[PDB]
């Protein structure tokens, strides 16, 4: 099948991007997700850096499915094809003999929501902002590269060096070079409450699915870290978005940031913001305050 | 979409399986897997029985997406409508304001994996023959009712007063009563090593591929709890299957329960047993002995 096919090509193909597994050393667990497991690692003699170089290693949980197995192969497919300071760096796998490692660079701080939800440390609304404005940054770069992410979340951002957003977990996104929309026939692996209203009720993913996404991320941005429609069970998620409800506006948040998650959250995909809008309107407040 | 439709019927549906919240008190988490999460619990005038009743229920983990909320539905619906001593029971659900959570009788030891990993506590190879049996019975029960059951594992088995084996885990199970196989066309989120070559390579599920799971199982009991495949990616086991490798011989095996390992792992679906004979080869072993 399409699996079959893309390993056995994949364990046949680019030395730029082969490392070799005995000069990597592999240490303690950072993260499980639903996907792949990600380590702490030293790399020694990576791409030209003399000595070890610290960085992070994805690879299969125990017992993984067909499912995240492709998920891992396709995700450092994009990995290879994707350079910008707010996008995760990839610098190579080990594919030969052992399982697939994905090696990237290590990003000191972690997921943005473990960052914000250690927080008051004493981040200002200008941080948030600027937060806000890096990511945005990164995905209008990937949708101009014509991907769609589909995954866009505080938990999926990672934060590196000097507060610096790098947007991660690639897994699921899809190439929409011809027509503008990924779709899926089957049920989709996102979590519902990150999910357009159009994702969730007819599988249409977009550029303006992945702002409907940004408008969420805002949200856990803003209330730093928090958990999106509290208390509410993702089934309930369906009739609440069709009849028009969205989150309230949460604390310490502005009138002008708010009616900026609204906008990401319309009904209709063409009235919400493109991410160079969303930029805008970002920086605009930051200068503001 | 699908399960939109799903969750509208279903919200708007039996008495006879719906269980008052308030009812329920739920305890300590038992597990957490790729689509749900058990917990201990407690559960006043259940179905006709006095006093509180001690059960297990699962429910939706933190931040699910469709594919799981289809898969917790589904297992619900399923569970409604088999009866067998060796297939898990359900008692309801609480449906109503709230998460969905399905209510199941409590298997005092969990899974058959923990069970035989945490053994030598002493148990005969007649005790893993009975376990054995006891599942293909439950199999062949499921085979009947025309069900591919799909996820079938050590862990997906429960172990309950006395010994006895529940089949467990049926959010993955398909109705097959028109065509005989069950297709997948995007792939399959059950592990690899257990998958059957043509549930690997052709997204194609029966009977005869539970059978070849069943296979898997009954290595996994016979090396009580081993992990299938050790030391092998699950890549691997696309070349590794289509040129006809199969695990070697465990220790304390006989050649005959080897044999039967053997002809659940045939190429070919039409050569492998069917439930029944799987039920008279274990029988036959048991009494040899
Ligand atoms: C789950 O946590 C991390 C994941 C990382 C990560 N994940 C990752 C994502 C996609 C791919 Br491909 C590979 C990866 F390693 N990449 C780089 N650096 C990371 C760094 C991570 O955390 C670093 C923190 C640093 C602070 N202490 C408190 C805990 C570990
Ligand atoms: C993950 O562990 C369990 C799962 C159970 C379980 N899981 C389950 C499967 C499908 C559905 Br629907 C609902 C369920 F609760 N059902 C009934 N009893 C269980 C009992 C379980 O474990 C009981 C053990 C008992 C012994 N101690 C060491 C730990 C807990």
């Amino acid at each position: 099948g399409p699996l079959s096919l893309s390993v056995d090509a994949f364990k046949i193909l680019d030395p730029k991007w082969e490392f070799p597994r005995k000069n990597l050393v592999l240490g303690k667990t950072l993260g499980e997700g639903e996907f792949g497991k990600v380590v702490k690692a030293t790399a020694f003699h990576l791409k030209g850096r003399a000595g070890y170089t610290t960085v992070a290693v994805k690879m299969l949980k125990e017992n993984a499915s067909p499912s995240e197995l492709r998920d891992l192969l396709s995700e450092f497919n994009v990995l290879k094809q994707v350079n910008h300071p707010h996008v995760i760096k990839l610098y190579g796998a080990c594919s030969q003999d052992g399982p697939l490692l994905l090696i990237v660079e290590y990003a000191k701080y972690g997921s943005l929501r473990g960052f914000l939800r250690e927080s008051r440390r004493a981040l200002t609304m200008g941080d948030l902002i600027s937060f806000a404005w890096q990511i945005s940054q990164g995905m209008q770069y990937l949708a101009e590269m014509k991907l769609v992410h589909r995954d866009l979340a505080a938990r999926n951002i990672l934060v590196a060096e000097g507060r610096k957003m790098k947007i991660s977990d690639f897994g699921l996104s899809r190439d929409v070079y011809e027509e503008d929309s990924y779709v899926k026939r089957s049920q989709g692996r996102i979590p519902v409450k990150w999910m357009a209203i159009e994702s969730l009720f007819d599988h249409i993913y977009t550029t303006q699915s992945d702002v409907w996404s940004f408008g969420v991320l805002l949200w856990e941005i803003v209330t730093l870290g928090g958990n999106p429609y509290p208390g509410i069970p993702p089934e309930r998620l369906f009739n609440l978005l069709k009849t028009g409800h969205r989150m309230e506006r949460p604390d310490n948040c502005s009138e002008e940031m708010y009616r900026l998650m609204l906008q990401c959250w319309k009904q209709e995909p063409d009235k919400r913001p493109v991410f160079a809008d969303i930029s805008k309107d970002l920086e605009k407040m930051m200068v503001k305050r």
